[PDB]
């Protein structure tokens, strides 16, 4: 990524690792090692996504608000 | 929140989000991006929370004491 | 605990909670909130606690070693 | 270790504890105590790894890089 991963990874269902970076990306990468999608936060992600029984991935910024991410990378809704 | 999250969310049995936030407070979030409660400690909560098998919530804060939080948001315990 | 707790919480089969504090121990405490025993590290504990399968509790100290207690919360090993 | 474990060990299906050092490795240290394996990063590994169904061991390091790791310690892919 463009920052340190201080993040620890999480693993959806069918494998794919979400993982926070200090670049203010919240990134979906395949069990293979390809990128899937990044999700662009306004703060560095610390904080460690975690995975909803619906997949929605849940993860707080240093921009204050914890992100609902839909699976294929769109925002479900921010809580400030 | 009114702070940072680097706080990782856990996620109950019902799909609730629990995360601290340097702000001081414990948030319950519904899956639907709604405030369920917040609960006020002392300090930063940089600690992610744990769900028990009864649905406690517990986590740290700064202010020295891990809290034993009710799914319904009211205090069970704190140990200093 | 005599420190912060960025520790996050582990709960055991039985419902125990361990969680590290800066004050150098780990802390074993029942669901009623009374401790059940707390182990001594030569460091702050930041690192959150891993329960194995058998019960065995798993956690890193700031003195650079990764410490294995038995349930009892006697020393297993420690690995510098 | 050599550094100082923030890194939160995680727990294999055999038992296998797999925690990060500031020294940069990613250690795997079977239940006995004794160590299996420790993967050389180019960073301090503060993120605690995540375990995949294949048994993938993922963390991330100051070096900017999310970490694929086989259960043998052989790097099957880094992230940037």
């Amino acid at each position: 990524t463009g920052g340190s991963v201080h993040s620890s990874p999480a693993i959806g269902q069918d494998g794919t690792i979400y993982v926070g970076s200090n670049d203010h990306y919240l990134y979906a990468i395949n069990p293979n090692g390809k990128l899937k999608w990044k999700f662009e936060t306004g703060g560095s992600v610390h904080s460690s996504p975690a995975i909803g029984q619906d997949g929605t991935i849940y993860v707080g910024s240093n921009d204050h608000y914890l992100y609902a991410i839909n699976p294929n990378g769109k925002l479900k809704w921010k809580f400030e």
